[PDB]
């Protein structure tokens, strides 16, 4: 077993007691609908199960299948949490998550490119395709908090926040590592590919959960 692997398994391990944790909270809801759980679970448990298959064995072609499901599955939760005391704008959720699996198949491309040129025009398309999500979450998203409570402003404020920091490391540690530049070897690469993915899933649906039942106190 070397550095890579051993990442891989701590990073499953991480997954696998968040996953129990939601667990444990969905069977003591405290106002929070078993759907967003529901979603709380999955993330972590697909996301091990994808970083567990590398563990094992582009290089670390699992990890983009693994956003694939994962960041619009995320963008679900945020958007669940939003409009948490109203009807639920499912073409508004829709828009999100499409738009990011954009963002995750510009990515995959770019780094199956031969050419550089090409390779890092894929990678502007995905960053402009994040940067549609991000004006999606802090202006039609946030903007249906502020029709509910203040106080669900102010969670979700703090949330989207925490949100969108962790989301812009991807794309940053993306182009400094072999995938870009290379300022990084793989290794760091992989280091660091375990420890954002690790808040952006397991850290962000515990901050979003804990903050909903908290509401609640
Ligand atoms: C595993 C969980 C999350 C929230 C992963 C998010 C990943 C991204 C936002 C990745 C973005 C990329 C961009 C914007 C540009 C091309 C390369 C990436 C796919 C790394």
């Amino acid at each position: 077993m070397n550095l890579e692997s051993l990442l891989h398994w701590i990073y499953v391990a991480g997954m696998t007691i968040g996953a129990l944790h939601f667990w444990s909270l969905s069977r003591n809801p405290r106002g929070v609908p078993q759907y967003e759980y529901l979603v709380a679970m999955f993330i972590p448990i697909w996301s091990g199960l994808a970083y567990m298959a590398m563990a094992i064995d582009i290089a670390h072609y699992a990890r983009y299948i693994d956003w694939m499901v994962t960041t619009p599955l995320l963008l679900l939760s945020l958007s669940w949490t939003a409009m948490q005391f109203i009807k639920k704008d499912w073409t508004l959720i829709g828009f999100l998550m499409s738009t990011q699996i954009v963002v995750i198949t510009s990515g995959l491309i770019a780094d199956l490119s031969e050419r550089d040129w090409v390779r890092y025009l894929w990678y502007i398309c995905g960053v402009c395709a994040f940067l549609i999500i991000l004006w999606g979450i802090w202006n039609p998203l946030r903007a249906k908090t502020r029709t509910q409570s203040s106080e669900l402003a102010n969670l979700y404020d703090k949330l989207v926040t925490y949100f969108t920091v962790l989301w812009i490391g991807y794309p940053i540690v993306w182009i400094i590592g072999p995938s870009g530049f290379g300022w990084i070897n793989q290794t760091i690469d992989t280091f660091l590919f375990c420890l954002l993915p690790f808040f952006s899933k397991v850290g962000f649906s515990f901050l979003d959960l804990h903050g909903l039942r908290n509401l609640n106190d």
